[PDB]
C-alpha cells in the first residue's frame, strides 16, 4: 500500500479510487454495467482498483490475442486467485503455472470431438426425460419456470456424463446423489479483505461446501473401487511424462465438471428460451430448419446436430448478448510490453466480454438478438478476439464442444415437441442481476404449448 498510484504513473487513465476499497462501489450496478461506462468514458485501455488490487482493461483484439495467446504460457497464464479453496487448489480452471499445464494435459483428451460423439446417446436419452416432464406442465396449462426444468435436465446429463449416476432429478427421487449436488456477500469482503484469504486456509473453511466435497470424495472412491464412457472413467483411464492423476485431484475435476455444466447449461438454455419467445419467427425458422433435418421428430444425433447452421446461429448470438463469463482475466507474471504498452509484474488484466459483445463500435444495433449477424455469409467479419464467449487461447474453455452440443441436443428435442410464449407475468424486457453473476434478475417463466 499504497498501489493507488499506479496507473496514474504508467499515464493510463481511470476512475480514481477510494482508500481500501479502490473503486468497488461502482459494482452497484453490476460489473457489466461498470465495464461499459469505463469503455466509453475512456476508450481502449484504462485501469482500476479491486480494493488494492490493480486492474488493466484491454480492449483491443491484437492485444487480447497477444494476452490471451501470445503470451499465455510465459507471462499470463493463471487467473486471479479467489480463495478459500482448501483441496479445491488442485482443480484445473483454479491450478497454477505447470501444475495447471499438467492437468490440462491430463484432460484434454476426455474433451475430443470423438469422445463426445460417443457421450451422444448418454446425452441422448435424457432429453426424452427432459420432455415428459415438460408435457406434465404443458397438458397442466400452468407457466413454466425454465431455470427447474432445465437444471433438472442439466443435472441428468452431468451425473451420467460425469459419473454414470441416471435419476430424474427433477420427480425421481431423494436418489442420494441429487442432494450434495444441490449445495451445488463472502466474496466481495475478499475483495477488501484479500489478506484474510490464507487466514481461512489455516482454518480449513472451503469456498466448496465441507460437506459436499466430503460426499463426493468419498461417493467417487466408492465407485473407483466398484468399477476396479464417462468422464469419470475417462479420467480413471488416464491414471492408467506427466504424473498419473492422483486420486483427490480426480475428485476435484469432476466438482469442476458438474459445476461446469451445472448453471451454465441451464442458464445459457433459459437465455435461450427467452429470445426465442419473444422472438416468433426464430422460434419458428428454427423449428423448421429442425424438422427438415429431423423429419418425424427423428432422434438428433451428432452428426445431425453439427449440420444445423441456423441452430448454430441462434446459440452464438446468444452468448453474445450474455456470456456467462462476463471478463476475461489472466494475471501479469512479470514485467512485460505488449503492442507498445508497459505493463508491470503483479497487475490483473482484465477481457470486457460482456462489454465488447455490447460495443455499438463492433455490433449494429448491439442490443437487439439479431442472429444473422452469424450467418455463414456474415460469420467471418466477426473478430474472433471481440466475440468471445469460450474465451481464447490455451486456458480457454476446455469444455466448449461438449457444452454446445449438449445444448443443443437439449433444444432440439424440446423444440421439435413444443411452442414456448410469453406469459403475462414474464419479464419483458428482461434485466440482468445486478449482483456478480450472469442471471435474470427475475427467472425466466413461459408458456409450453404442445405441437
Ligand atoms: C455454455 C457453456 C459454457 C460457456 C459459455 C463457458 C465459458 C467459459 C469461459 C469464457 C471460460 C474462460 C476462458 C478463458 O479464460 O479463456 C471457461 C473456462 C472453463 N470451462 Fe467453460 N464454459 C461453458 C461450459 C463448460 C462446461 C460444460 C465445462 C465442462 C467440463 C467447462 C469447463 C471449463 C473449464 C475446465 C474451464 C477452465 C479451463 C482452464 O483454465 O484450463 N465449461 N468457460
Ligand atoms: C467469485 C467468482 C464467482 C467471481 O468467481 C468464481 O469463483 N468463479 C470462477 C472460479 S473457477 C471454478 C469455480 C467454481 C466451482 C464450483 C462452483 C462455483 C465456482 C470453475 O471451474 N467453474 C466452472 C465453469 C464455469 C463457467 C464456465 N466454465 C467453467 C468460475 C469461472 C472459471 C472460468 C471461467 C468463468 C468462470
Amino acid at each position: 500500500t499504497h498501489s493507488h498510484g499506479l496507473f496514474k504513473k504508467l499515464g493510463i487513465p481511470g476512475p480514481t479510487p477510494l482508500p481500501f476499497l479502490g473503486n468497488i462501489l461502482s459494482y452497484h450496478k453490476g460489473f457489466c454495467m461498470f465495464d461499459m461506462e469505463c469503455h466509453k468514458k475512456y476508450g481502449k485501455v484504462w485501469g482500476f482498483y479491486d480494493g488494492q488490487q490493480p486492474v488493466l482493461a484491454i480492449t483491443d483484439p491484437d492485444m487480447i490475442k497477444t494476452v490471451l495467446v501470445k503470451e499465455c504460457y510465459s507471462v499470463f497464464t493463471n487467473r486471479r486467485p479467489f480463495g478459500p479453496v482448501g483441496f479445491m487448489k488442485s482443480a484445473i480452471s483454479i491450478a497454477e503455472d505447470e501444475e495447471w499445464k499438467r492437468l490440462r494435459s491430463l484432460l484434454s483428451p476426455t474433451f475430443t470431438s470423438g469422445k463426445l460423439k460417443e457421450m451422444v446417446p448418454i446425452i441422448a436419452q435424457y432429453g426424452d426425460v427432459l420432455v415428459r416432464n415438460l408435457r406434465r406442465e404443458a397438458e397442466t396449462g400452468k407457466p413454466v419456470t425454465l431455470k427447474d426444468v432445465f437444471g433438472a435436465y442439466s443435472m441428468d446429463v452431468i451425473t451420467s456424463t460425469s459419473f454414470g449416476v441416471n435419476i430424474d432429478s427433477l420427480n425421481n427421487p431423494q436418489d442420494p446423489f441429487v442432494e450434495n449436488t444441490k449445495k451445488l456477500p463472502f466474496f466481495l469482503s475478499i475483495t477488501v479483505f484479500p489478506f484474510l484469504i490464507p487466514i481461512l486456509e489455516v482454518l480449513n473453511i472451503c469456498v466448496f461446501p465441507r460437506e459436499v466435497t466430503n460426499f463426493l470424495r468419498k461417493s467417487v472412491k466408492r465407485m473407483k473401487e466398484s468399477r476396479l464412457v464417462d468422464f469419470l472413467q475417462l479420467m480413471i483411464d488416464s491414471q492408467n511424462s506427466h504424473k498419473a492423476l492422483s486420486d483427490l485431484e480426480l475428485v476435484a475435476q469432476s466438482i469442476i465438471f458438474i459445476f461446469a455444466g451445472y448453471e451454465t447449461t441451464s442458464s445459457v438454455l433459459s437465455f435461450i428460451m427467452y429470445e426465442l419467445a419473444t422472438h416468433p419467427d426464430v422460434q419458428q425458422k428454427l423449428q423448421e430448419e429442425i424438422d427438415a433435418v429431423l423429419p418425424n421428430k427423428a432422434p438428433p444425433t451428432y452428426d445431425t446436430v453439427l449440420q444445423m447452421e441456423y441452430l448454430d446461429m441462434v446459440v452464438n448470438e446468444t452468448l453474445r448478448l450474455f456470456p456467462i463469463a462476463m471478463r476475461l482475466e489472466r494475471v501479469c507474471k512479470k514485467d512485460v510490453e505488449i503492442n507498445g504498452m508497459f505493463i508491470p509484474k503483479g497487475v490483473v488484466v482484465m477481457i470486457p466480454s460482456y462489454a465488447l459483445h455490447r460495443d455499438p463500435k463492433y455490433w449494429t444495433e448491439p442490443e437487439k438478438f439479431l442472429p444473422e449477424r452469424f450467418s455463414k455469409k456474415n460469420k467471418d467479419n466477426i473478430d474472433p478476439y471481440i466475440y468471445t464467449p469460450f474465451g481464447s487461447g490455451p486456458r480457454n474453455c476446455i469444455g466448449m464442444r461438449f457444452a454446445l452440443m449438449n445444448m443443443k441436443l437439449a433444444l432440439i428435442r424440446v423444440l421439435q415437441n413444443f411452442s414456448f410464449k410469453p406469459c403475462k407475468e414474464t419479464q419483458i424486457p428482461l434485466k440482468l442481476s445486478l449482483g456478480g453473476l450472469l442471471q435474470p434478475e427475475k427467472p425466466v417463466v413461459l408458456k409450453v404449448e404442445s405441437r
